[PDB]
């Protein structure tokens, strides 16, 4: 029993993290086979950041301007190129610890683990969701750029996020591993702001199922509702609309608990309208939306990885 | 900026986890140098658990009754002994991935990361605190026994917890790595219950400092209080008493924010008496007590490990 915000084990990623220095700027890189991936803004000076011309800035660099350190070993850079917003440094040594991996671009609502790093060294791991406005609510300080987000599927590391910047509201923005930003952000210091965020409805329902599995049943009721009546209520409260795909995704949890999806929606509708009135669910006094249906199954069924 | 429940990177522990089978029971073991540590209840059958005589049960076993698997490799057990509630299996191979480590018995209020495992394989990592009643609020399913809790200090893994059992309230109990239970629990299926829990005051104050560091200041006020007036209020609300040692521990955070400890206690006193009135702190609508002062410093200053 029990329910925690659980991250994937980080060991397979820790062995891929390196330190990248260009000029006075040091951040983190991801070393897979013989390529080191890192944010291209590592090539900017203070002068450059209001409106950098990255093609100009890169043509003025040579391989020896990039210092790559894996622990104490220095890696020799033998080529460099830019793909969208990531720099790719070809090095003379293939990482012997390269895991089986793929690069994936995730959608809003999906969750992943972040390995936060400074100077090429892991500081800590935590779980977070891609918000509907394409930011993440992370925890990052100076020097953290290049830290990556990932999932594990059996034996395969799926990299989905590389950290680039913090927005003035204290939330975070970055790219997939092919260098494309999530959201409408750009890697220059121009005024930018996150859109308004919404609550990820399908995840809130998954977490209410987890609560039932763990014995928290006080919010259940005998009613039911329809998708259209539910979605009309949800939109008043800044909740994402529920689709039939979402209903089907929640199938395994509905079956395990014997509570139909649209029954659970009727409970959520009540919680939105009347509130929780100083009661808690799974130790929280707010409705939680950073667990996916798969996260719940994984943690309430005990899935492992190799 | 940002503040998350952050676990230590798990890589150094993942390489120490193995599978231990005795009879029909399989759980996890910890493989350090040439010794595998695991809960001694692995030697019990269903018949044995109401009142096992572990000395009898162990004398009836031989080395070949214990199957130890590290991935696909089988490890040959060459000796066995019992220390308190842990079994120590001597094996013929020293783990080449043994990190620098020590064994530490922690006190209530301290936090650590748990690497939850099934069949010798890591499922996920999460952070939790040793509660004042010597339980942890973990997330564990069948087969999870032998999963360990740990901290990292520079280059050294400090193991502090091995999982043994779940109590009827859904919380968890286990031992240090020398086999001594935390709390008044025993490894037999007799009626046992956790004492009443209290809230870890020094951690709540640390988390309020984190909130200030991250810009959440609405709960601050101009008042101040004394330790004795504070402790009189705190005891009414099931909060642990505050000591002068606690005040000194909070020194670095007081200095960084310019808010004196006893000033912050006056804010907490107000929060206890009037409540939060539907406002949140660091995204929570409850006062959080599973971050230590060191956890806050580490995460708001960016400490790493090697
Ligand atoms: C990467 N190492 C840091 C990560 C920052 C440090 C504090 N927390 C974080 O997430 N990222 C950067 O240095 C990026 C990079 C230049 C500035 N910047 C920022 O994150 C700034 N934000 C910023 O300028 N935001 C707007 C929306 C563009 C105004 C900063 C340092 C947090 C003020 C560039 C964007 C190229
Ligand atoms: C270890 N693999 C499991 C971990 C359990 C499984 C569900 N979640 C957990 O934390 N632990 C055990 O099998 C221990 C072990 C025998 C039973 N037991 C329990 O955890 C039971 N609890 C129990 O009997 N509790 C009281 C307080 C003693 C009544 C169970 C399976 C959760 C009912 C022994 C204690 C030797």
């Amino acid at each position: 029993s029990g329910f925690r915000k659980m991250a994937f084990p980080s060991g397979k990623v820790e062995g891929c993290m390196v330190q990248v220095t260009c000029g006075t700027t040091t951040l983190n890189g991801l070393w897979l086979d013989d390529v080191v991936y890192c944010p291209r803004h590592v090539i900017c000076t203070s002068e450059d950041m209001l409106n950098p011309n990255y093609e100009d800035l890169l043509i003025r660099k040579s391989n020896h301007n990039f210092l790559v350190q894996a622990g104490n070993v220095q890696l020799r850079v033998i080529g460099h190129s830019m793909q969208n917003c990531v720099l790719k440094l070809k090095v003379d040594t293939a990482n012997p610890k390269t895991p089986k991996y793929k690069f994936v671009r995730i959608q809003p609502g999906q969750t992943f683990s972040v390995l936060a790093c400074y100077n090429g060294s892991p500081s800590g791991v935590y779980q977070c969701a891609m918000r509907p406005n394409f930011t993440i609510k992370g925890s990052f300080l100076n020097g953290s750029c290049g830290s990556v987000g990932f999932n594990i599927d059996y034996d395969c590391v799926s990299f989905c996020y590389m950290h680039h910047m913090e927005l003035p509201t204290g939330v975070h923005a970055g790219t997939d591993l092919e260098g494309n930003f999530y959201g409408p952000f750009v890697d220059r210091q121009t005024a930018q702001a996150a859109g308004t965020d919404t609550t990820i409805t399908v995840n809130v329902l998954a977490w209410l199922y987890a609560a039932v599995i763990n014995g928290d049943r006080w919010f259940l009721n005998r009613f039911t509702t329809t998708l259209n009546d539910f979605n009309l209520v949800a939109m008043k409260y800044n909740y994402e609309p529920l689709t039939q795909d979402h209903v089907d995704i929640l199938g395994p949890l509905s079956a395990q608990t014997g509570i139909a999806v649209l029954d659970m929606c009727a409970s959520l509708k009540e919680l939105l309208q009347n509130g929780m009135n100083g009661r808690t669910i799974l130790g929280s006094a707010l409705l939680e939306d950073e667990f996916t249906p798969f996260d719940v199954v994984r943690q309430c069924s005990g899935v492992t990885f190799q």
